[PDB]
């Protein structure tokens, strides 16, 4: 019985449920309303699902469960700990969360993960809720456990409205992730140039991350040219950082977009600003050796070595890889797993030799570089 409650609750059968609960006591309903049916209860699953009535119903019996969380599905995933504020929040049911306010409903309790019911709204960009919870004492600034805030995930979904609100009502551009990622950041992995401009209207500052990215490489290592164009043209960024971003850029052409002709056009932007000023050239920083991985290349240092590399795609692709571990590092999760992909390719066209090589090398840079493997393939921001 307590489960045929609970699925009249989640399905928002009110009819049937009145029937079941009428015929029993009233110190009975309230002890099969908070039973934990598949980790869930009765009035999360309602508001999970946005049964007005029904929710408005539960609470008139038994307002005691009403933060108590449990589990619900999003997106196929499962959410643990939530409050049933944070799942109608989540959803988008904007009266929902309005009934579960006024019953009394504690705007800030969270997630296991510590997320609040108004970051669960920025996430899927529910903007009348995001007003709602703030004009109702919302925190602007409880993060989840990696540090990650209601501005930063909106900035990263690229909601633009949702952004300009939360900064109008003070929210912190400056903040930083336990990773080291600032709002900025999160524009530069989106693309969200109108948010990115909307931030330095707050003179938002351009820092390193933990993985030493400021926002013009994070914008670089994921291939979103706008914010390269603006910020290689920002006076916060000097000129080896952008010619770095640039060729890093390329790089990217190369490995994700497979576009040799758009990598060929970043890297001779690059090597301009490297020869511009003829009394302080700057050339290519030396690697400590050669590497086998790489073929024994070396990068192109000079307007005339670029030109002869469009009709050697093989060359394009080897500059790619040192470019990638010369500016990311081989801490860097993407500077291994593009020497896979390059692998991959390899093997694809039967040159399983240079495959093999390219991964022992990607192997070793893992292990020497300790604290997406093949196995998994055949982060953290996306969480609500």
């Amino acid at each position: 019985l307590k489960t045929a409650v609970f699925n009249a609750a989640r399905d928002g059968k009110l009819r049937l449920l009145t029937k079941l609960l009428a015929s029993k006591s009233k110190e009975e309903v309230s002890s099969l309303i908070s039973e934990k049916t598949n980790g869930a209860t009765p009035l999360l699953m309602a508001a999970r699902y946005g049964h007005l009535d029904m929710v408005e119903f539960l609470l008139e019996q038994c307002s005691a469960s009403i933060e108590v969380g449990g589990s619900v599905n999003f997106d196929g995933e499962t959410i643990e700990g939530a409050p049933p504020l944070w799942a109608a929040s989540a959803a988008g049911h904007l009266k929902v969360v309005q009934s579960l306010l006024n019953h009394g409903a504690s705007v800030n309790n969270t997630t296991l993960t510590n997320s609040t019911p108004l970051r669960a709204a920025c996430f899927d960009g529910h903007l009348e809720i995001v007003k709602y919870l703030v004009e109702h004492k919302a925190d602007l600034e409880v993060s989840n456990r990696h540090g990650h805030t209601c501005l930063m995930i909106s900035c990263y979904k690229g909601h633009k409205e949702i952004a300009q609100y939360l900064l109008e009502k003070g929210a912190d551009v400056n903040r930083k992730s336990v990773k080291g990622n600032t709002a900025l950041h999160d524009c530069a992995e989106s693309g969200s140039l109108d948010i990115m401009k909307m931030l330095l209207m707050y003179c938002a500052k351009m820092e390193k991350d933990g993985y030493g990215m400021t926002p013009l490489l994070s914008a670089s290592v994921t291939g979103h040219t706008n914010i390269v164009d603006f910020l290689t043209h920002h006076a916060q960024t000097s000129k080896t950082e952008r010619i770095n971003a640039l060729e890093l850029l390329g790089a990217t052409f190369v490995d994700k977009k497979r576009d040799l002709l758009g990598a060929l056009k970043y890297w001779k932007k690059a090597m301009n600003m490297r020869y511009s000023d003829r009394t302080n050239i700057i050339s290519k920083p030396v690697p400590q050796t050669l590497i086998m991985a790489y073929d024994y290349a070396k990068e192109v240092n000079s307007a005339e070595e670029l030109e002869g590399l469009i009709a050697d795609p093989d060359e394009m692709r080897m500059q790619a890889l040192l470019i990638r571990e010369r500016i990311l590092g081989p801490s860097h999760p993407d500077t291994s797993y593009y020497i896979r992909y390059r692998g991959a390719v390899y093997a694809d066209s039967g040159n399983f030799k240079r495959c093999i090589n390219l991964w022992k090398y990607a192997l070793d840079m893992q292990q020497s570089n300790l604290d997406l493997s093949f196995a998994e393939l055949f982060w953290d921001k996306n969480l609500r």
